[PDB]
């Protein structure tokens, strides 16, 4: 009965927005469960990002619970996009074998944890507007965790103070992202 998604799509399930994107169709799937719940599983994937959340991001206080079992490079993060300026952003709660990094921008302490702030650039890569070159803003927890509250505003403000300006918000989801790895996850979001 639960809907399983395997091709690039955005839509709604049990009252929540969901997004699914991969450049390696057939290597990853996302299953939509009740309420704000979803699961994913992947094997020898290229790159994918999937999760439930909202069509329009903002300064929400997100609460979540998840089981994250990556076998290689993967992230568990609040993820989203903005336009004017075009920015892909991440609030990384947990990761696989690779901790995301970039140009160091300082730190932010929020929701009982300390996150390092980084900036990176993606060149000629897929984006919400197509193939573009754009900035990536990151808040990466110093210690992994798979449950808790994310006070999005605190991260947004810290980014702003570090010179990382966001534009008009597009979607925002508690995403599972994988890169050249295998694994699985189950995540439940709320606000």
């Amino acid at each position: 009965a639960d809907t399983t998604i395997t091709q690039n799509q955005t839509g709604y399930d049990n009252g929540y927005f969901y997004s699914f994107w991969t450049d390696a169709p057939g290597t990853v799937s996302m299953t939509l469960h009740s309420g704000g719940s979803y699961s994913t599983q992947w094997r020898n994937t290229g790159n994918f990002v999937a999760g439930k959340g909202w069509a329009t991001g903002g300064r929400r206080t997100v609460t979540y619970n998840a089981t994250f079992n990556p076998s290689g490079n993967a992230y568990l993060a609040l993820y989203g996009w903005t336009r004017n300026p075009l920015v892909e952003y991440y609030i990384v709660e947990s990761w696989g074998t690779y901790r995301p990094t970039g140009t160091y921008k300082g730190t932010v302490t929020t929701d009982g944890g300390t996150y390092d702030i980084y900036e990176t650039w993606r060149y000629n890569a897929p984006s919400i507007e197509g193939t573009r070159t754009f900035q990536q803003f990151w808040s990466v927890r110093q210690q992994k965790r798979t449950s808790g509250t994310i006070t999005v505003g605190n991260h947004f403000d810290a980014w702003a103070r570090a010179g990382l300006n966001l534009g008009s918000h597009d979607y925002q989801i508690l995403a599972t992202e994988g890169y050249q790895s295998s694994g699985s996850s189950t995540v439940t979001i709320g606000s």
